[PDB]
């Protein structure tokens, strides 16, 4: 288990703020952590989202500041937040880190409105 | 473009050597490159294959490399081949690098039986 995600599912409801954690369980990881997008389809591309680290921060060119922002808030924690929640942004989210030179992906978050 | 891919689509016929071939395009970019994989389902999860550079070549543990290989033919050219095609090895494969600290995935190559 090289990750522990905070909701591991969140049933959202239209303009809720929405936050993920993602904590880092691997020994020594390289710097930083990045979140990634799929749609619910197969053939799903997956879709950078944010980069963060200590001494960085790269939010994706095409997304708005003020409806999704990422943070580092310790070595080995970093969230996500989407500021009011919209049907567009419906998907399973997951974060990424490197490690002895392999890339690891966490388990998918399901971010789905009720039905 | 990011990447450069050789066969952008496989149809292939079991037991028949696969080999695909990614060439980063982006001028600025991390050491190294990854192929990934993805089965043909929803919520299907990107699975590490290999990491290739100029010093370390690394096979997923659980990867027969006598099955599945890879090989850095140049800089900027990367390839990966599949020694007998099996139903196992169906889905999309892709290729990942990191440049301004933003992840890169090349566009998804499907590799299928017909049908």
């Amino acid at each position: 288990s090289p990750f522990r995600l905070s909701p591991v599912r969140v049933e959202g409801r239209l303009g809720q703020r929405v936050e993920l954690q993602c904590e880092v369980l691997l020994s020594s990881a390289a710097p930083g952590c990045t979140w990634l997008f799929q749609k619910n389809e197969p053939a799903a591309r997956p879709i950078f989202l944010a980069y963060l680290s200590r001494s960085r921060t790269k939010l994706a060119e095409e997304l708005d500041p003020k409806q999704i922002s990422g943070q580092r808030i310790q070595d080995t924690l970093y969230s996500l937040t989407l500021h009011r929640f919209r049907k567009e942004e419906e998907g399973y989210y997951f974060c990424s880190v490197v490690s002895n030179s392999v890339l690891y992906f966490s388990a998918f978050v399901p971010v789905f409105l009720p039905v």
